[PDB]
């Protein structure tokens, strides 16, 4: 299994990458942020595994940053493996009201703090959370850094194909991934789950993504 990854992308901009076996013929790969507000550090998104979470988390306190919060952009595991390990160092764990709903349904640890409005600024002027509408999935958010114009897009953003729409709205996507295109239009980076990093035609690589899933879900 290769190791998790850091890279800064600027300063206060940390991208992590962790792995996950799909089973025997290689890995997933899986990317989140850590943001640094001072000396307070903040995980958009936990890696897969409570151990890589461990990772993640010490690197930042290695080098003087307080874990002040995370956020998980869904249900997943991918987004919220790391809760559980979280809540037991009682670092602060947010997600959407939905998003515990759908852990719990699913028999996963909720986060310690939930919130319902759909943009929710988890650090003020520096952290929004928003919910473009169902997409991936019925909980999907994105997390927009303004100083920066870096927008996560999470599992939402999707330029090359949709990948499993097990727990997917077809019908709601294309309007989502309208609502997202224009409000972050003026985002210089997006940086994706599952691809490499963009610019803001990722978010309309996204809406075409998703119209031409609608249209082949229609025929059949
Ligand atoms: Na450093
Ligand atoms: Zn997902
Ligand atoms: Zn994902």
């Amino acid at each position: 299994l290769p190791d998790l990854k850091i890279e800064k992308l600027e300063e206060g901009v940390f991208v992590h990458t962790s792995f996950e076996e799909v089973n025997g013929w290689g890995v997933v790969t899986k990317h989140g942020l850590v943001v640094l507000v001072n000396t307070d550090a903040y995980l958009i998104d936990t890696p897969f595994t409570a151990t890589d979470t461990e990772k993640l988390v010490n690197w930042f306190v290695e080098r003087g940053y307080e874990i002040k919060g995370t956020i998980s952009s869904h249900f997943h595991s991918d987004s919220t493996g790391g809760i559980e390990w979280l809540n037991s160092q009682s670092i602060p764990t947010y997600a959407s009201e939905l998003t515990n709903e759908l852990l719990k349904k699913s028999g996963k640890v909720q986060a310690k703090y939930s919130f319902s409005e759909v943009s929710y600024w988890l650090v003020k002027n520096k952290i929004e959370v928003f919910y473009p509408g169902p997409g991936h999935t019925q909980d999907n958010l994105v997390v927009w850094l303004p100083e920066s114009k870096i927008l996560f897009g999470g599992c939402f953003i999707k330029p090359h194909g949709l990948g499993n729409l097990g727990d997917a709205n077809l019908e709601a996507w294309p309007k989502s991934a309208k609502i997202l295109m224009s409000k972050y239009g003026k985002a210089k980076l997006v940086v994706s789950s599952h691809s490499e990093k963009g610019d803001a035609s990722l978010m309309k690589r996204t809406w075409e993504q998703a119209l031409k899933g609608l249209k082949e879900s229609k025929k059949t």
